[PDB]
């Protein structure tokens, strides 16, 4: 059971390719609460275009470490296991938009 899985994206793994959005957070953190209602608004308008992960860094700090994360918020773009962009820091739901809807 459980048996180890292949490659479409190589965080998610054995599912699809599409265009994961890597959100790294802290609940504590108060410039993330303004981006997670932010983050929000993007999953409703690309609804399953894009997949959300959030990650909690005060919980996974060999994640956030792998990924050399240095601020809160951070923002990831990665399709096909390919980095696309990244920000370290607050982004708008149409910021976000933009640099996503360049693919």
């Amino acid at each position: 059971r459980l048996q180890q899985n292949g490659s479409n994206i190589i965080n998610g793994v054995n599912m699809k390719n599409t265009v994961i959005v890597l959100y790294f957070f802290a609940k504590w953190c108060q410039a993330c609460t303004m981006q997670s209602t932010e983050m929000d608004k993007l999953q409703k308008y690309y609804g399953k275009r894009i997949y959300l992960l959030k990650v909690d860094l005060d919980k996974n700090e060999s994640l956030a470490r792998k990924f050399s994360v240095k601020s809160l918020p951070t923002i990831i773009l990665l399709k096909n296991k390919t980095m696309l962009a990244r920000k370290d820091h607050f982004v708008s739901s149409n910021d976000l938009i933009a640099l996503i809807k360049k693919h």
